[PDB]
Formats: structure tokens, C-alpha cells, sequence
């Protein structure tokens, strides 16, 4: 499902830049990062408070690492309607992360409201370098 | 398909924002735009020469004008591999588009190879300001 590119995805911190060519799209992740240095996000998501929704992805790491999977502002103060800890391994695992939506985040910046991401940070949760692949990723409402 | 916002979708020249707040991305084209001044765009659309895809959306404009869809390069020199002019009105139309593409884009903008895009430009076609409505997008490969 990333056979055709991130299409709106985009990734940061990387070493190099994130890759689709196998179909899933992966991102290196640099030796010593910084916590909140690396990651994979998609802006533009547009959340209605109350409204119920599931995170749907499939990843893999090359090595054992817990990151941060997330739905929230992007943008200062960095409010959060979804915040995990998921488990990775070399092996692919399907997440999927129901939740209701304890705050609004507008489809487009405004003043004072951020537009809201799903984000996949991926720095300082290991000293090596490492590599995240990224496939089935679906969000909607319930 | 757009309930959850622009995920990835950007606009530009347009008065105001694009607004996903109905359900369908729409954007208000200013009176008296410019050629390529105006566009509903996603870029990182990675495209392979000899693959076959298809272009699925559907549209409506608040007044009867045709307008530029494609699939090309974001950058320098703007070549394109699906490069169309659908008539728009009022009433909802699906328009379908098969290509066979004629050039590879890569995921992600390189040196002498800006990535690819699918974008709905919209300048420059009528004198008058008038809304774009988008739903059902979709692009996949054959
Ligand atoms: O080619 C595709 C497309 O690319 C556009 O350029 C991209 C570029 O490739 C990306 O590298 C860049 O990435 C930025 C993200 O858009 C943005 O969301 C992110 O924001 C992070 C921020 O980096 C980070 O510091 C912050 O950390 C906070 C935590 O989230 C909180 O929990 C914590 O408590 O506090 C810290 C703050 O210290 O998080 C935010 C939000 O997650 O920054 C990335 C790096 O800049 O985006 C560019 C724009 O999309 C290019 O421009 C297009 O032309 C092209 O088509
Ligand atoms: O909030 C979401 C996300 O937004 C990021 O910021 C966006 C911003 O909102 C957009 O307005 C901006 O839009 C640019 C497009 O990314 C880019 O593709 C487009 O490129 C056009 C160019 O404008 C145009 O001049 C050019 O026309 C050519 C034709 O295509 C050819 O046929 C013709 O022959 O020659 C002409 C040249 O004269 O076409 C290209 C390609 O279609 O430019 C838009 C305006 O800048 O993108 C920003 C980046 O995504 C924000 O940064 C993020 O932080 C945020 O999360």
C-alpha cells in the first residue's frame, strides 16, 4: 500500500530519505537520535472530539525497539487523542489502536490550533541504528 | 473520503484554506486566476514508465468550466504521464482516466528528478471566482 510512494506521508531525521520501493515504505533511523528527532507523519488529519476512531498499521524494526505511535497536534503544545508504546521486531506485526477522540484538530493550520498528524517518532529509543518498514496504515472513524 | 481531512493533500493560490469540513476537499478559485496559479495537489506519487494506472475521482465546480487534471512531475521541467481536461458543473461527475505511464517519478524530490504528483489545476480557466468540490479519489495501478 505504499507501492505507489507516501502520497502525503513524509519522514524526518532519516538518514537518507524514506524509501517505497519494496512496497512498504521504510526510513533509516540514525545511530544515537534524539527523542523526538526521527519520525514518519502524515499531516492534514482532521479529528473531531468524541468521535471514535481506529489506527490501523503493520510494521517491523531491525531491532527489538519500542517507539511512539501517536495521534496529535503538529504543532507546540503537541496535544495527543492517541498516544502508544508499540513493540517492534523484526517480525510484522499488525497494530490496531481503537480510541475516542478527546480533542477537535482542524484539517488545515490555524491560529492557536495546529492542524492534527498521525505520527510514528523513532528517535532516542536506541543507541544503534536501525531500520523501520511501514505497510497498511488506515485511519478512520467508527 | 476526505471526512478525516486533506491526509497528505495540499492547496494552493486558492482564498482561504481548502475545507474538508462537508466530507469532499473544496477550495474557492479566486476570480481572475492565473494559469497554474491555483492547484489541489499531492505530491510523493511515485509512478513506474510501462505501468498501467487509473485515475478515479469525482468532482463538481459551482460554475460550468473545464479544468486540468494530471499526474506528473513536481518541479522542473512539469512533465506528465496522465495530462487531462475534464468539463466540471454542479452535478457530480466520476471521471475514470487509464494511463500507461510514459516516464518513472521517484518517491521522494532527487537531483534532476523532482517526485511525482496528481494534481487538479484550476487558474487561469474562468474569469468568475467559483468553488472546486473533490470526492473518491483514487489512483491505483493496473
Ligand atoms: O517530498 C514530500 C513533501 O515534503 C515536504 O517537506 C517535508 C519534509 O520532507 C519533512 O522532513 C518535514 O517534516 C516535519 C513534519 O512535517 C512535522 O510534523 C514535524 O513536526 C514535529 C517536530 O519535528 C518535533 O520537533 C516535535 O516534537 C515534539 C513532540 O511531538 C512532543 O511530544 C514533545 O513533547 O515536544 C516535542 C517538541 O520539542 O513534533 C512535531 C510534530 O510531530 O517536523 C518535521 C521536520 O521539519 O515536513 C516537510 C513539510 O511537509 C516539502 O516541503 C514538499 O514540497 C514535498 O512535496
Ligand atoms: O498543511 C499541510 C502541509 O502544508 C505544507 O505546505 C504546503 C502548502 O500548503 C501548499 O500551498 C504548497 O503548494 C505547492 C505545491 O506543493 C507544489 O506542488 C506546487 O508546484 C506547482 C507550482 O506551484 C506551479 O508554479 C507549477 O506550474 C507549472 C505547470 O505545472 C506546468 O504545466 C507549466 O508548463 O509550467 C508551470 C510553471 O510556471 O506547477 C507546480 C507543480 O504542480 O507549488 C505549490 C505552491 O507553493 O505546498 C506546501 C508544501 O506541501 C506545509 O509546509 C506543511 O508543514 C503542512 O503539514
Amino acid at each position: 500500500t505504499f507501492d505507489d510512494g507516501p502520497e502525503g506521508w513524509v519522514a524526518y531525521g532519516t538518514d537518507g530519505p524514506l524509501d517505497t520501493s519494496t512496497g512498504a515504505l521504510c526510513v533509516a533511523v540514525p545511530a544515537g537520535s534524539a527523542q523526538y528527532g526521527v519520525g514518519v507523519v502524515l499531516n492534514g488529519v482532521a479529528i473531531e472530539e468524541g468521535t471514535t476512531y481506529t489506527l490501523r498499521y503493520t510494521a517491523t524494526a531491525s531491532t527489538d525497539v519500542t517507539v511512539r505511535a501517536l495521534v496529535g497536534q503538529n504543532g507546540a503544545p503537541y496535544g495527543t487523542v492517541l498516544d502508544t508504546s508499540p513493540a517492534l521486531t523484526s517480525e510484522p506485526r499488525q497494530v490496531t489502536e481503537t480510541f475516542t477522540a478527546s480533542a477537535t484538530y482542524p484539517a488545515t493550520p490555524a491560529a492557536d490550533d495546529p492542524e492534527g498528524q498521525i505520527a510514528f517518532q523513532l528517535g532516542g529509543f536506541s543507541a544503534d541504528a536501525w531500520t523501520l518498514c511501514l505497510d497498511d496504515v488506515a485511519l478512520d472513524s467508527e
